[PDB]
């Protein structure tokens, strides 16, 4: 029984691997987790009660390259090697995709137990947001502050959003250097930059309110830009690092959420508490129900949040709209006439009432965001083993759950010619999303209990979104002008570009530049 020698010469071995050259310690040090990691690899291929894991060379990063730059074609690839549910390393992290609606069941309908929301996201927007809100609280907290914000966004609500809107879309036309109406029949404008600014304005003047619309008229706004830079896929990994982008950050969100709490302690004090924006409402209606009040910060902190993920979402979304209408003028004459119509040739005051009565512009509304889902990836970090029913596979806790609804809404088995934009495709379905059965209410209100949906925009189950008809009012109103008073088309040899899946939304790559002239050249924009 040599064993003993064998410990001798094991412990011998150790002693001269330090003896050896730096240089050949640290290629061992490079060589060996590098090897480890293929033989680990190999070794969990055997495993039957495990999805199918995706090869890669480089430890700890994985396949984050590829998944990064082309996550879709990477789903694709990866669909047709392993089907539907298999795992990718990214960062260190083990991602378990489970594609199309069965795979929209598993991730949005998983218990709580099983799986946290705001464990995968934490770090991305609690250093934008700030504390005690969204991800930074217990779900029950985050079901109830939806709640508080879904009171501002009642039918009623957009009924005098709808003319507040449309104001700020006109003084944008009439003032923006990008446009400049009265003075201008043509230009060109890069719909990166359009599209962000009228959306903060228009989102500004409805949700906040014309206090802090009337701050973005100001230096202030440059507050609010430093705050945008901090939301990036970045925070993912590094969340602070002690440079300039992440202290004007942090600088940012003190000076924008102390506006907002100015206004909210001085509406306090001189009793100036209405029902003009979402802040009188979460002034009056922010008590959890076990009587813990939000702080005005933490109201502050929701407020910020609510209006950074309404801002990338529905400025991606004009953007696109913009950009595949600028090839399609079928599609501008086609809105066009159903403005004129539902609207007595422009006679008629637009209305939340007959924003509804537009179908074909809600059903473009409804494309883009089947072509240009704002958010690729949606995530939840396992907490508990989950058996994948139907299979052998377990998924363990420490592993990331990720469906991607905006994969499903690309392929050709569920929407034929998926990679053509066809606004008659949902013709007599023009609904921005439809519970088609029975319903259930995890404190925000009743919505679909099934997201089996091939079409999920807005996600699904506990997490789904609450800005979706504020989405629609907002681009509704939006496009309603833009169709109106503008044609709008390509530079020569230009067209739609491909999207950046790197961004914290599926936005245009840049510059993407369209030309617009006015449709009545002498209209005239007055205030
Ligand atoms: C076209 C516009 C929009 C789209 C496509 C969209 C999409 C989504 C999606 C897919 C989710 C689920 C996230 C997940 O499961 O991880 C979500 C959640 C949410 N969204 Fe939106 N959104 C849009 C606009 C808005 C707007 C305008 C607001 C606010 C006014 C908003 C507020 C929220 C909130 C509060 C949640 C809940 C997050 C959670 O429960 O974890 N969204 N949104
Ligand atoms: O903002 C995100 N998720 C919160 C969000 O739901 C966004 N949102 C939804 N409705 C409106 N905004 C949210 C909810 C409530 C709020 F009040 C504020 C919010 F903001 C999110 C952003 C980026 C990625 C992402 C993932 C992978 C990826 O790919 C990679 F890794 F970079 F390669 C790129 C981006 C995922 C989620
Ligand atoms: C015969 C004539 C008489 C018939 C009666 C007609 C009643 C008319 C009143 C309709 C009610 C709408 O009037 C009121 O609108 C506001 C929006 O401005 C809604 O307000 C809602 O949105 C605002 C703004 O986001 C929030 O601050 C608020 O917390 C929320 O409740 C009120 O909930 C609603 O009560």
């Amino acid at each position: 029984s040599i064993v003993g020698e064998a410990l001798e010469y094991v412990n011998i071995g150790l002693s001269h691997f330090l003896a050896l050259p730096l240089a050949q310690r640290i290629s061992l040090i490079i060589i060996i987790p590098f090897i480890y990691n293929i033989v680990w690899q190999l070794l969990y291929s055997l495993r039957k009660d495990r999805p199918p894991l995706v090869f890669y060379w480089i430890p700890w990063v994985g396949s984050a390259v590829v998944y990064g730059m082309k996550p879709y074609e990477f789903f694709e690839e990866c669909q047709k090697k392993y089907g539907d549910i298999f795992s990718f390393v990214l960062l260190g992290r083990v991602m378990t995709v489970y594609l199309g609606p069965k795979g929209h069941e598993f991730v949005f309908n998983a218990k709580l137990a099983d799986v946290s929301a705001e464990a995968a996201y934490a770090h991305l927007t609690t250093p934008v947001f700030g504390k005690g809100v969204i991800y930074d609280c217990p779900n029950s907290r985050l079901m109830e502050q939806k709640k508080f914000v879904k009171g501002a966004l009642t039918k009623e609500a957009f009924k005098s959003y709808v003319p507040l809107i449309a104001e700020e879309v006109y003084k944008y036309f009439r003032d923006s250097k990008n446009f400049r109406l009265n003075e201008r029949t043509t230009g060109t404008i890069d719909v990166m930059v359009t599209q962000p600014e009228m959306t903060i304005f228009t989102a500004s003047r409805s949700l906040l309110g014309k206090e802090m619309r009337a701050k973005l008229d100001t230096d202030f706004a440059y507050l609010y830009s430093d705050l945008d830079k901090g939301f990036t896929p970045i925070n993912f990994v590094f969340p602070n690092l002690p440079l300039e982008h992440y202290r004007k950050r942090d600088h940012a969100q003190k000076a924008i959420s102390g506006t907002y709490m100015s206004l909210i302690k001085e509406r306090r004090k001189n009793n100036d508490i209405q029902d003009r924006d979402l802040i009188d409402s979460l002034m009056k209606n922010s008590t959890y129900k076990d009587g813990v009040k939000m702080t005005d910060q933490e109201i502050a902190n929701l407020l910020i949040g609510v209006l950074m993920g309404g801002q990338h979402t529905s400025a991606a979304t004009s953007a696109w709209i913009l950009l595949h209408l600028a090839e399609r003028p079928d599609v501008q004459q086609e809105l066009y006439e159903e403005q004129m119509r539902v609207l007595d040739g422009g006679k008629k005051e637009l209305t939340y009432d007959l924003l509804q009565e537009m179908p074909l512009l809600n059903q473009t509304i409804k494309e883009t965001l089947r072509m240009h889902h704002p958010l690729h990836s949606l995530f939840r970090k396992v907490m508990k083993d989950m058996h994948v029913p139907n299979t052998s596979y377990v998924i363990p806790a420490g592993y990331h759950v990720l469906v991607s609804p905006g994969y499903t809404h690309l392929r050709d088995e569920y929407f034929p010619n998926a990679h053509q934009f066809n606004i008659h495709r949902w013709n007599n379905d023009s609904a921005s999303s439809y519970s088609v059965g029975e319903e259930v209410d995890y404190g925000f209100g009743a919505i679909s209990k099934g997201v089996s949906s091939p079409y999920l925009p807005f996600g699904g189950g506990r997490h789904r979104c609450i800005g979706e008809h504020f989405a629609y009012c907002q681009l509704g109103v939006l496009m309603s002008i833009f169709i109106r008073t503008l044609k709008w088309h390509y530079p020569e040899g230009k067209t739609v570009p491909p999207p950046d899946f790197t961004s914290m939304v599926t936005l245009p790559t840049g510059p993407a530049k369209i030309i617009w002239e006015k449709r009545n050249p002498e209209q005239k924009i007055g205030g």
